[PDB]
């Protein structure tokens, strides 16, 4: 996982965070191998989000072509460990809002984080995703990874970009505060990004 420097670097980072803030949660990929997690506050913009490499490669490539659309050669060059470091150090009895909260639930307790509660939104699947299309014409130049076509031909589902989508069905409008990034790329990735030379 992540060296000394990285994760004195992550826990820098992750105090950016307003610990009283709104704050969402979402994960792509199932609880005991996720791939995808996106913790970010509308008030302020800022987000958490990195990636995984999934264990089971099989439940993975089912989940690529009905979900995320992610490609696991994209994956490899992700940076393993964050998600264990991240969740570790969230802040105590820290409040998330979620849509739908039982995968959630199962994530934090695995990370012994039961005192970390979850605000379940509890909207209806269609009202949840209202805003999809211009969250996603707005937004999805913040993520790369969902390259694959997935069917249900549907949008892929970002944990990111959801997190977005859902604040902006709450308060009725895409007008959010902009989003910011609070890990380095270097942090998230351990290989750069390959330009095809032209
Ligand atoms: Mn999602
Ligand atoms: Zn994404």
């Amino acid at each position: 996982g992540l060296t000394y420097s990285q994760t004195m670097e992550l826990k820098d980072s992750m105090l950016q965070l307003d610990p009283n803030a709104k704050t969402w949660i979402d994960i792509e990929g199932r609880p005991e191998d996720p791939v995808e997690i996106a913790i970010y506050q509308p008030n302020n913009g800022q987000y958490i989000h990195f990636y995984r490499e999934p264990t089971d490669i099989k439940q993975f490539k089912q989940d690529s072509k009905h979900s995320h659309g992610i490609d696991i050669q994209d994956l490899f060059s992700v940076q393993p460990g964050l998600t264990s470091a991240v969740i570790e150090s969230l802040p105590k009895n820290m409040v998330l809002s979620c849509q739908g909260a039982d995968d959630i639930r199962k994530l934090l307790d695995s990370q012994n984080r039961r005192d970390i509660k979850l605000i379940d939104v509890s909207m209806q699947k269609d009202d949840a995703r209202k805003f999809e299309d211009k969250i996603w014409d707005e937004y999805k130049h913040l993520c790369r990874m969902h390259t694959g076509i997935v069917t249900q031909e549907v949008t892929p589902h970002c944990a990111l970009l959801d997190c977005l989508m859902f604040e902006a069905a709450v308060i009725g409008s895409p007008q959010i505060p902009t989003p910011r990034p609070v890990l380095s790329r270097d942090l998230v990735f351990r290989t750069g990004p390959p330009r095809v030379v032209l």
